[PDB]
């Protein structure tokens, strides 16, 4: 078998956001935070502010050409969700982004966006949906540095959700679930003013836990395939995209992988046949979110577009399995290159 680590390692560098762009959202969320914490009229409503979404979980790819990644941010609110609609906590923010963000900034139906120099950011008004002295608690969870940290899990491959964590330093395990698995947020549904429920705290335990098991290997293999899905947009169906395609992969790969080669070829294999009588019966599955458990991920997801992705995993598979077993670095290497273009180098 070829597993050509170097030329995986360049690649995965190449499809990465820049540095530009980090230092970008990391200023940008914390700037925001901290906007946020000193503006009078929201002083007292907002608990916290936190990076979430791909960039949180090293899960993001970059953009191509001038366009700026998507950086999701919530923000908690102690606003009691049963007498307030979405709408109600979102008309509180138009001073604050008037003031600090003038042209900058838009609505987009559940969420704000704002434009920085390098990157877009995503901001979603959450509540806690429990009260009294049941928030306050969940509420100290939301103000640690476990949630505060602005860095993302590929460069905290330890952390864990638990108040007490605190980074290494170069030189504690995720607390209970008692304490917070049951406990989502609620943030606005995206077409009607009314709460839905969200975990994105559970998601992202849930995604670190995941590549510790799989030997870092499990979101720089969710990138691959991203990326895969992104050079191959015209052969492929809209959807599955985003988190949706996250979760596909997290849920096809096995734990213990040793190469982003081999793990590459076994979750498209296991996607393959797990899926096959649900693809012979031109049907979708339903998979539990990590956050929600109640949620089908899979929810808005076609079955004509999941019987297609099907067809365009299985067509990729092929090429995959002949990468892996060639004899020869520059075939093998040929083969990688037709499934993630010109960004994965020949040795
Ligand atoms: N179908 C879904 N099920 C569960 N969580 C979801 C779903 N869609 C969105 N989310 C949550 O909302 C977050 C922001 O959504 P978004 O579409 O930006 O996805 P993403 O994971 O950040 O991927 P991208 O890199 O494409 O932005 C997700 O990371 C996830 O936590
Ligand atoms: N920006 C976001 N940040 C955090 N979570 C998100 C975000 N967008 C979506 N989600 C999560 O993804 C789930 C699905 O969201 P989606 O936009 O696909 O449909 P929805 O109609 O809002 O969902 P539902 O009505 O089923 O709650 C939501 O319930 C929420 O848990
Ligand atoms: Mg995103
Ligand atoms: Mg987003
Ligand atoms: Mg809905
Ligand atoms: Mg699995």
């Amino acid at each position: 078998s070829m597993e050509l680590q170097p030329q995986f390692n360049e690649f995965l560098a190449n499809i990465r956001p820049t540095d530009t762009q980090k230092e970008d959202w990391k200023s940008g969320a914390r700037t925001l935070r901290e906007r946020l914490k000193n503006f009078e009229p929201l002083k007292e409503i907002v608990v916290s502010t936190f990076l979430q979404g791909s960039i949180r979980r090293s899960t993001a790819i970059r953009p191509l050409g001038d366009k700026r990644p998507d950086v999701d941010i919530v923000v908690v609110t102690n606003l009691d969700h049963t007498r307030m609609s979405p709408t109600d906590a979102m008309d509180l923010f138009i001073p604050f982004l008037e003031k600090y963000y003038p042209g900058k900034w838009e609505t987009q139906g559940r969420s704000f966006g704002i434009t920085l120099s390098y990157v877009e950011l995503d901001l979603v008004i959450t509540a806690i949906p429990e009260s009294g002295a049941e928030k306050s608690h969940l509420e100290q969870l939301y103000k640690s540095e476990s949630v505060l940290t602005v860095n993302s899990l590929e460069e905290q491959t330890d952390w864990r959700l638990n108040k007490s964590w605190t980074p290494n330093t170069g030189w504690v395990e995720d607390a209970p679930a008692s304490e917070w698995k049951a406990h989502p947020l609620v943030l606005p549904d995206r077409e009607k003013n009314e709460w839905g429920r969200t975990h994105p705290l559970a998601q992202i335990r849930w995604t670190a836990e995941k590549n510790r098991l799989c030997n870092g290997h499990y979101i720089n293999l969710v990138r691959a395939v991203k990326w895969w899905r992104q050079q191959n947009s015209e052969d492929l169906p809209k959807y599955p995209k985003g988190y949706p395609l996250e979760h596909l992969i997290g849920n096809a790969l096995d734990n213990g992988t040793t190469s982003m080669a081999q793990g590459l070829v076994q979750l498209m294999d296991t996607f393959l046949s797990r899926w096959a009588a649900i693809y012979n019966q031109k049907s979708k599955p339903w998979l539990s979110d990590h956050g929600v458990a109640e949620h089908d991920v899979m929810a808005r997801l076609t079955a004509e577009d999941f019987c297609s992705f099907y067809e365009g995993i299985a067509s990729a598979a092929e090429i995959a399995r002949n990468a892996l077993a060639s004899e020869e670095p520059q075939e093998s290497a040929q083969l990688w290159r037709q499934l993630f273009g010109s960004k994965f180098p020949l040795p």
